[PDB]
């Protein structure tokens, strides 16, 4: 599923991401925009052989099992394919564990490079929330 901007914002808010660990909703929408262009089916392979999955491009090195990242961890206790669902619950629940890991949203390179320090509330302007 390819989300609309406000549609995703409302789904993320319902799942408790607004101000989760101090990160306002606009941060999460901005990260999803630049990680996946709001597409739950996005995948991208990394040089180390891991793969990033889903709307928040969660990596198989640490967070999910895809059966082809040897020696990797599965900290969210899920198959990576669960992160590609039109239902974002699994991605959100795993993102909550990532962002609590100590490095905050710096775990998302696109957030660090394209959202951090910008007017992120722009990503939720106009939405009925």
């Amino acid at each position: 599923k390819v989300f609309g901007r406000c549609e995703l914002a409302a789904a993320m808010k319902r799942h408790g991401l607004d101000n989760y660990r101090g990160y306002s909703l606009g941060n999460w929408v901005c990260a999803a925009k630049f990680e996946s262009n709001f597409n739950t089916q996005a995948t991208n392979r990394n040089t180390d052989g891991s793969t990033d999955y889903g709307i928040l491009q969660i990596n198989s090195r640490w967070w999910c099992n895809d059966g082809r990242t040897p020696g990797s961890r599965n900290l969210c206790n899920i198959p990576c394919s669960a992160l590609l669902s039109s239902d974002i619950t699994a991605s959100v629940n795993c993102a909550k564990k990532i962002v609590s890991d100590g490095n905050g949203m710096n775990a998302w390179v696109a957030w660090r490079n394209r959202c951090k320090g910008t007017d992120v509330q722009a990503w939720i302007r106009g939405c009925r929330l």
